């Protein structure tokens, strides 16, 4: 339910998540707890697709009546949920209430010490912290992801006669329970959970719910970490209860098993696939000699390379439509590595020869102008990759340390329109600024639109700066930086040839 | 109260913490909650200093009486601190319960994907997620370091007339909120907590004993994003309450920010030294013309480098004694980057001619080996940086796959014992193998003593591996692996001669 906005006049990525209500009090007090989990979550995805498309803006139209931001705030939940995603929140993420609207400028996620090249909302590999089962982290993710990778996945030594416990005691004796073929109730076991052994009771009427809700994670924690065994129809106190079921009950839990195992994601480093090694058993468990319930008994094997719960959580936008990540794109993106200066002097001079009111009129608009570059092209679309406009007479990119980059774009037709056209090509070198640039500042660019008549007369038919409003960071950029970018961007897209003279 | 045991026959370092209560049950009922909290630090700080200090044991008495590690476990606490310190418990712990004691085997913290070289419980470095104060995880730490000493530390733009709110908004109105000479009773504020506001409530009696607590992880926030305003005295409707006190008491609470302020450790990257810019004010409330009480305002400048709250929560064994990190040895650390085979030849060919037993015991030893490597050397504790000992003849190192490395100490000295010297070597190799060799797996280091005498006969004094027992993981060790970490260490110790033959 995000849709990408495109009657929007930013030059950059809009995002609409739809009606979100914001504030503190008024979230903390939603009647409807699935709806604001679903706000939650419709946000976070915008953030995460605009992280990882390059950056852009989250609009969300304010639910709730009489919001003022200054004095509500925005929100435990969205708050947790961008730290979750960011470490550092200001460094990221602006927030700007625009009349009815609440706008979130997110900068593009960039390299940084931790290795992540993407943001994932939840990876969905699960491990085995002792007793629990957890979703790793974005850097436990990438550290187990390429430790398979490396390596292309992943008997009985003598020891002096000492009475030890360890985690293979309660393994073996895990191992000695699952075999049983009859079991008795209320009788106490010899083991506990450890890093092999889990368990959990549930009722009846919610086991059938619970398999294909519960079961995959710590079928993935078990085949992450060693294998273990999963026992449900025990209480706290390790006394045996189980469930009471029917024959046909347990066949069909058996299937739902089944399918739920066999529908978890698995990724494979190695050269021979291989399939998820488990087997399930149900002991029944008599009570006076007649039969109480069943007890299920799930022993998953180690396996060789990565099980996902669910598909890995990240999102990007392409093609104007919010997608998340395919499997094999996010595992890719994880554990594979990466005065005023007219150029070029011989475009420019030829610009200016054959239409003498543009000298005129570049002249004008850098008088204002302290110091910065000015790069023309005859079409500065080609050069970002997109499709060339024959009606723009030529294209000039100002980059200038007081004022955020701006795209000058001239034509000679009087009764066209290219506001569009400007929009996309702006659009497009945000994101290449920020992604292949490598630029890590807050950035926006602004688009000037000109019209050239042939007797010599300038009028300046869009002014971008003067219809949108950004955050006041986005106002200043770090000439040198950009620069640098820049030609970064245009050595990777095959694109630079005269544009910085040396 | 952690001491390192002198007394064990494990060669590596064994650091006893007292009585420690294990097991979900019995941790969950115990009746102090203090007592569990300081054996859980104490053990969370043993922890720390294995990882930093090349790995050991951590012995703790088993305080609760008829306990079983398979029955009981260990402690949901225990485990969650362990997982905090580290992202793969299996890879890093070993659990064992001998006796009335209890081992807990830790590996070598390796530098991995993540960039960090060693384990910090807490870096203590607060920042601020849009309201909230947290401390900054090792990931987070690593990155704000790196970024502040990259750079050797850390006007208005016009805009559309649009009315809009912003961060900005709060943060001006809090400063004019400051700047008030006077305040009036039950009035709202306009502005709530943001990234620049932090709005807390406290009693009169609490007050003086929660400034000392919670203020400096507020003031490192503030001093660590962006500076802001620390107000006390709003209750959660943002209604001005305030606290009574006298003249003499507003006196000592600023004595006892501004003590509390000053005792904050403060690094700095840049080339002038700074003290945290801070104002504090006391606002009077009025009520019906007559004063209520004060609220405490604090306005905190942004830092132009690292703030700290309280040192960094960092441990390491040094001189045989378990030492908290300095903040200049953290910050150093955090952002400062890093057949058988008888070798060497002329060394066996000339201890094998001097004596002639000792060929036909390295013969009769090397029998039972299918596969390794064995280096001699006049002493290997020279080797590892350590004191020379006259009266060992020579030492051995056996490196194989199917057996832990052990170390072959020969003696001429029939009424004196090696068991310490040994050791000791033992412990140093062990810990040069892990964190100067670069070996990333569980490894421990045996050792045997024999006795030549002239007459040729040889005797194993002392058999390290009939003493002690480790988990299996400890019992199978990577010869290549193995090697190559010894090449390492051996050429950064600058004691690289003759060892491998080229
Ligand atoms: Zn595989
Ligand atoms: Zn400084």
């Amino acid at each position: 339910n995000i849709s990408v906005d495109l009657e929007t006049n930013y030059a950059e990525l809009v995002l609409d998540v739809g009606r979100v209500t914001l504030g503190e009090n008024s979230r903390k007090k939603m009647k409807d707890c699935k709806l604001r989990k679903k706000q939650n979550e419709s946000v976070s995805r915008a953030m995460c697709a605009l992280l990882n498309s390059g950056g852009g803006v989250i609009k969300a139209e304010i639910e709730n009546e009489d919001y003022s931001y200054t004095k509500d705030g925005i929100g435990l939940d969205l708050e947790n949920s961008f730290s979750n995603i960011l470490l550092f929140v200001p460094e990221y993420l602006d927030f700007m209430q625009n009349g009815n609207y609440f706008l979130i400028f997110v900068k593009s996620w960039s390299l940084n010490t931790s290795g992540l090249r993407i943001t994932t909302l939840s990876s969905n590999l699960y491990k085995r912290d002792i007793t629990s089962a957890k979703v790793m982290n974005a850097t436990a993710a990438l550290e187990f992801l390429k430790d398979m990778k490396k390596t292309r996945g992943r008997l009985l030594a003598k020891r002096p006669c000492v009475d030890i416990q360890e985690e293979n005691n309660m393994k073996a004796l895990a191992g000695v329970f699952f075999d049983r073929t009859e079991l008795d109730r209320k009788e106490k076991l010899t083991f506990t959970e450890s890093t092999h052994v889990e368990i959990k009771n549930f009722s009846t009427e919610k086991l059938l719910q619970r398999i294909k809700e519960i079961l995959p994670q710590y079928v993935s924690a078990f085949a992450n970490t060693d294998g273990g065994y999963l026992f449900i129809g025990l209480n706290e106190d390790k006394e045996i209860i189980g469930f009471k079921a029917e024959m046909s009950d347990l066949d069909d839990l058996e299937r739902e098993i089944e399918k739920s195992i066999r529908k978890m994601p698995v990724h494979h480093f190695c050269m021979e696939k291989k399939k998820i090694n488990y087997s399930c058993k149900f002991l029944g468990v008599y009570d006076k000699g007649s039969l109480c319930g069943y007890v299920c008994a799930l022993r998953v094997e180690r396996f060789c390379c990565a099980v996902f719960a669910k598909e890995p959580d990240s999102w990007h936008v392409k093609d104007n439509r919010v997608m998340q990540l395919t499997r094999k794109e996010w595992i890719q993106f994880m554990v594979e590595a990466e005065r005023i200066t007219y150029t070029p002097e011989n475009l420019c001079r030829k610009l200016f020869l054959q239409h003498e009111g543009l000298k005129q009129l570049i002249c004008e608009e850098m008088d204002s102008v302290r110091k910065g570059s000015l790069i023309f092209s005859r079409s500065w679309s080609v050069d970002l990759g997109l499709q060339e406009n024959h009606k723009v007479l030529c294209d000039a990119l100002l980059i200038s340390q007081d004022s955020p980059p701006v795209l000058y774009t001239f034509h000679m037709v009087q009764d066209e329109e290219f506001k569009g056209y400007s929009t996309q090509t702006a659009l497009t070198l945000k994101q290449k600024l920020a992604k292949i640039g490598g630029y890590t500042k807050k950035v926006c660019v602004m688009t000037k639109i000109f019209y050239l008549s042939p007797e010599g007369m300038t009028s300046c038919q869009y002014d971008l700066r003067s219809q949108v409003i950004y955050p006041e960071s986005y106002y200043f950029t770090r000439r040198k930086y950009l620069l640098k970018a820049l030609f970064k961007a245009l050595k990777r897209l095959k694109s630079l040839r005269d544009q910085f003279s040396f």
